[PDB]
């Protein structure tokens, strides 16, 4: 439900409906896109992970 958002160094920005989870192992994020399957972003490259609540439910 919680909706997810990641900010890159850079200044791009990326959506998500799903917890990025993080692999140490390669320290990649991985994430679902829009309609779509999972993708992957270096763990350098994210400055931060914003979750956004659901109140209406």
């Amino acid at each position: 439900s919680s909706q997810y958002i990641m900010s890159t160094k850079d200044g791009k920005m990326i959506t998500s409906d799903s917890k990025p989870k993080l692999d140490k192992t390669t320290g990649m994020y991985l994430y679902y896109d829009e309609d779509g399957r999972e993708v992957m972003i270096k763990q350098e490259d994210v400055t931060q992970i914003i979750e956004r609540l659901e109140h209406h439910h």
